[PDB]
């Protein structure tokens, strides 16, 4: 405190970041369950394929996650919050569909694969726009600035 | 600047931000060290149980992290900073002795697994309790508002 | 809203970490690219040594992201931003170089491996220096108030 | 010769084995052209797993290849030779999208390995009835004439 | 059609014929079993010793079956139907033996392995008896005309 | 019975089908003897390279034996018995060559391998052209019937 | 000495356990024999199938073989020195006969292990009888000596 | 017979042997019920960690037991019947607690080995302190006879 | 008690039992050094050949030792307590050599195997010796009785 | 210098050793071209048998490098340069050709390596021979002034 | 003996020689030396990537030498003594920096291997040239001599 | 020619140099023979340990070969021929005995091992002693020339 708070413009990225935080952990417990039925114990991260899809879905989801926070919180801050959770909200779907897929078939992940890395790209198009629009004026400013005496 | 800063509101989550940080470090040393002692040169991560065990409890760590941070830095902005720092540092402390008690025997990474767990999900809950707090009073009178001429 | 942004105050360390996320895009493509090359489909993480090479500098890269991502908004917000982005693209860019390396040789990661560990290492300082200036008045405060009366 | 021929009676049986011949053709030539893509040379049967569908799907047209023959060719004189033969080009058809499907995915071979079955089942249901109505009246008819004195 | 059928000729072969395949689609039914009860899945076609001796009855099984065909037919049509018939339930019989056997021990396989290949010689035999008989008079009469002369 | 035989129309496939199967015999029993000189007991398939060569070139020969058995029977029928059995004959003694080499090398495999499917392909094109000389007339002079009032 | 020897009191017992040792060194000396046949040299105890069931079958009745010797002894000296020998004698043929089908064939082992286990627990139980009968009296009435005064 | 028995001085010897017995027994009954629980068929003996530690529990317990049988016997005869007993309970339920733990974990076995090492070192000593006041006497006397006329 | 103790008939084979259970501790004690040396943890009985030649010398020599105990103590009571005595001493030393030069080379083992198998086969013959002056006199006796009538 | 030169007395030996350096160096870049052709890299020296091969086909001709340069320059030296030199030339060849046959298949190998034998060993003949011519007269001489006094 | 010596025309030659000789002495040693370091005992050649490249560093070096030996003496002798053996000594210098450098990193070979090969390449081609200046000239004017009466 | 012959310079190298050849042929021959033993193809180099160690026993002495060649021609030339010749023949026989020995034992190879290698230094030795003596003459005598004015 602060007679202010900014929360009430980060509330959506806040939620949608607790949603990918849930599918994480949902991907956790799905992976402990294919060790128990498939009795692979750590330190193992081998076995016969239909666990090792198991695995691999999980440990995917995890390398791109924090890509995922990353540009969801820059999008949302630079550009537009209500359209980068959106664009959240859409990667997360496409992550669970990417992780049930590639459980059942290595094949089946690639379909919710692209959808997953369309909206990633569109979250870093759009942080991209908003650093632009941020930097690009006060930049040529000062370029023209520079030329103004001659 | 700005003539206020709203680093006063959340140096807990940084602190713990950091400690985490620190923490995770020395996950990765002990890695470089176990590969030393055990002769387990890169590309490799596969040899000696003993070896694969330290691998993988840094491994594990480091997947669960992204999570920790993000629940940590939504519950402490919208349900209690404090709280959400302590719940933090319960969770790395259980870390710590994850990573120990892994390395000497995949069974004794149980114990302090559960208690990290339950670490997270409090972080998760007081995230979750918080956003509802924000989220569910516009939204009950919005849809009373909507009932109101009928 | 609000009648002012904290936009302006994080604007260069939005923009290092939207560099961070293209970088990790790239890698990520580059393992796509060498499955193809090696043919090694997933789930399956092991193939002939340059293969692996790839396929493991991508991996570590991504395990240390959210260790970069943690430590340069901590430093560039209670440190100075611009020294935290500075630091945050030196990181990056020998990221890009053991990345590189890497995947031509495991010898070849390790020069650009300990240029990319004393750009994290500094800001993690800066990060705990302006941790430390944050706190450590008060608390030094608080403890002489203490002894006062005595 | 004989001033009759028997072949107007088998003539559609004879199409559809020689077509299926064809088929069984061109899977044995796909594993050829899968052992110069993979580089898997006699007397080896096993690689990556891209390579084994592509083996194990001919394999097993080839073990299911002889019960359709025998099948089709018991139908198409006892029951019906057209409805024999219909029943033959779907199980073709069903096998052509078997061996398709098993090669770009396990996964794939599933819902055409069942469209097949269901086609040599009613191969076999046809085949039984044919021979149930050559077989039945006259045991009957034998079995009444033993209780008739009686 | 005709205004005569050579059903009535060749109907028992028919018969066992069908059996056959009966008998082959068991076989193949109790592999996808062990498949689900040892989670082998496709392609792979090694696993616990249990489920390759599964396996690999059926497969010796199938690949003899055109064998116990063809000889079932000639011996037939050129010896006698009953006999041919007869040694072939005779055949069958021995094979359901020989896949219950090998798939509790290999060394069950052996004693109807044995039975399975005396009805078959019997098979080849009468079909080479049926084919002497066919070939030889006329041949004879042939080499005696041609000597006539002299 | 029927006062005629349609043996006579059929006796050199017969025969040339018999020898196909002593052939099979001949390769089934020089794989059981590999087993006993390599001490490769079932239900192994694997062993040393000369061993899996016996094995590979039975199972080869097997998996061909019913597309041999198929157009042998159609050719001879719908084009021409002599030529048909006279082919057949041709495919047979290149499949011993082909056995007999591949299990001295996998290079000796090739050239009666080629030998045996310019004989198949052979069998393939009598059966095509006498199933043609069968159907086309009938199709054509009825889709000219057709044409005929216009 | 003594003027005594109770050497008449356990020499059926002394000539079960000799019996045993000769059978056990007819194992060992099996074992040489199978490493010599199947090229299985020291320190290897893996290699064949045939080879290591050989191998296992010494082995286990390696381990069994204390259990036998002191069960042997406590029933032969507590409950009867004759049914103990002859109990013994079961045992080792059993054994014997486990050996022997073991090395045919793993099933094989079956039905002679549960005759040696059927022996062994007879064993088992004269052993627990004897000692009861020397334990329980003495027990029972020191209980109720402590009851008397009561 | 003989007017005398010498069971009242090993009774409690030939008890703590049976029960020793009775637990090598237990062991084997639950490496069975591993070989079903994880489909490791004999002649194997390897498997998963989980097997393994099972098969390797009772196989460590199994060879110590004759260690275990030697002294307790030689300890309770030259030392003291009682002693040797109940360091002999003491040795079995600590081998039950290093069974129970190696199942579990392979670190858990360290604690009740050197708790089992303690007892049978113990056996070991008493067995010697037996036999050294058993010879010791009779040896001194005879060296001080040899020094006597001098 | 009894006032007379048969400890001094045995004392000689308690003492040679002793210090062959001392030597089986040694071996055991060699092996968890080796597992040290070479950082083979349990379950793990494989690792490099040096390892492996540790492990088997110990197991070999404890497999023998029931047999070695057994014969020892027959040999002693029945035949000369001095004289299995000595052949125990010698087939120990045997032992300790067998142990010694198997852990250097697989070769080295040989002689001292020899050697123990010698002693051992001694002990056996002695055995036997003595079990044969017990029983065969009475039995002789029984035989002649029986014809003495006639 | 010398005002002789001894280059004309081996100058056909010099040629033919040249010839064999450069053929040592056209399989050396061969085995790299398979290496590149079959992404085997250094230091593995296995991977599919078709790389095996031509690895193999070079080491063998390296192996035998020596000798053939030893007994050419011998034989060249101590019986007749030009002859040395042609069944050094035939070597070469016959070495040429085993690499090209070795590398498409192990038994083309076979012929070639017959021929280069009967060369090498004509080589080592002539050799002998000349060593023969140098030694032997002087020998006998001495042997025979021995024996003249008497 | 002889009243002069060649010494003195190859004394650069066979230091030159005699060096390469103690650096593949040095070599040797250094292999005996990793084979200590990293436990690899013969007749192993294969264990963990840093002992494979020192054990394939020195065969690759062996390899060469003989090449290196024949074309330092050709060259030495048909071109001239002070180039060939400082081409020579530049590839020995290049063969200690290639197994020195293959040693750290199979990537680290290639610099050496290339600069090596130039010095080898260079002594080939001054042996071919000293050659053809021996046999060019005499076999021109033999050819010339042949045309001249025309 | 020349009316002198530098053959009697270098006949006793030469004889050695042959002796060498035959050795080497008899390796050869006793790996072809190893490899029909063992039943080992080409391009396999492994297989059991006893063929393992006959082929590596070959192998050492091939690539030691030259070396030998190289010091013995340089010590017989530059320091004396018959010492040079005689530590040959000692280095030779003590290689067949290394052969000899690592083909029964790895462990049988290091003393004939160590006597060949103090017979390769020893002419190592001689050939640096017999250089020296070439150049250090004329190279102190240059030295202090140069000295001479001042
Ligand atoms: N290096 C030996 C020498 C014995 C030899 O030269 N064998 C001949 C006939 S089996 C061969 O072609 N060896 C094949 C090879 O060296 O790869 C070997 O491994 O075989
Ligand atoms: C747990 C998930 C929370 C969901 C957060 C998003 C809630 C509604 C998002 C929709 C906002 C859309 C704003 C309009 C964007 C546009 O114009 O495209
Ligand atoms: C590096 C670690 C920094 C530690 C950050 C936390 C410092 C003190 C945390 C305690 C705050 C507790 C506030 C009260 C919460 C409650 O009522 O439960
Ligand atoms: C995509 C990358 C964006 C780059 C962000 C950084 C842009 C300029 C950074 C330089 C700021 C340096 C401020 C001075 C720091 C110092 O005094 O050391
Ligand atoms: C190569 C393929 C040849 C095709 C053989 C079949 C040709 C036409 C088949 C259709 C006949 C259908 C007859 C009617 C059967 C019914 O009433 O269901
Ligand atoms: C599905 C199986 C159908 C069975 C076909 C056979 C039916 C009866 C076969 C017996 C015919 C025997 C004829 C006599 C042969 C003889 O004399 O040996
Ligand atoms: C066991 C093998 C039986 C052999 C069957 C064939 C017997 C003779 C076949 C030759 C018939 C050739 C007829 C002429 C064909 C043509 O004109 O090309
Ligand atoms: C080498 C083997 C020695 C055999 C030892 C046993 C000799 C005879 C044993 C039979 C004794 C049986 C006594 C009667 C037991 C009963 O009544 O059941
Ligand atoms: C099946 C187990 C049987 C148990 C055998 C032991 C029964 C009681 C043992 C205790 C005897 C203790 C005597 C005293 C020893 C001492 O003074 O330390
Ligand atoms: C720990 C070892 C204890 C040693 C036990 C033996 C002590 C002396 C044994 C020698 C007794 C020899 C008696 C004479 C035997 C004979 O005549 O051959
Ligand atoms: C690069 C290769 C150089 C070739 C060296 C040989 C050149 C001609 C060799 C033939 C000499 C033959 C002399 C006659 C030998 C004989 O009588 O058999
Ligand atoms: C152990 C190494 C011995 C070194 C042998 C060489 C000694 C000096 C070599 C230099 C001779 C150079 C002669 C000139 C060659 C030229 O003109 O290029
Ligand atoms: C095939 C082997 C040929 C043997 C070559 C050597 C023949 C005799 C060598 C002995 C010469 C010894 C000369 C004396 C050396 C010295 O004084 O030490
Ligand atoms: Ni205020
Ligand atoms: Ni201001
Ligand atoms: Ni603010
Ligand atoms: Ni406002
Ligand atoms: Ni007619
Ligand atoms: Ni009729
Ligand atoms: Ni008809
Ligand atoms: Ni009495
Ligand atoms: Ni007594
Ligand atoms: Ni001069
Ligand atoms: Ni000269
Ligand atoms: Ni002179």
């Amino acid at each position: 405190h602060h007679h202010h708070h900014h929360k009430d413009e980060v509330a959506l990225l806040a939620a949608v970041t607790l949603l990918g935080v849930l599918l994480q952990a949902y991907f956790s417990l799905q992976v402990i369950s294919a060790r128990q039925a498939f009795r692979v114990s750590p330190p193992l991260t081998t076995g016969p394929p239909e666990f090792e899809r198991v695995y691999r879905a999980q440990v995917n989801c995890s390398e791109y996650f924090p890509l995922f926070l990353a540009t969801l919180w820059v999008a949302g801050i630079f550009f537009h919050e209500g359209a980068a959770a959106l664009c959240g909200l859409v990667y997360l779907f496409a992550r669970l569909r990417y992780f049930q897929g590639y459980a059942r078939s290595a094949q089946l992940r690639l379909a919710p694969l692209y959808a997953s890395a369309r909206a990633l790209w569109l979250l870093v198009a759009l942080a991209a726009l908003g650093l632009l629009a941020h930097f690009l004026p006060a930049a040529l400013r000062a370029a023209l600035l520079g030329r103004l005496r001659t």
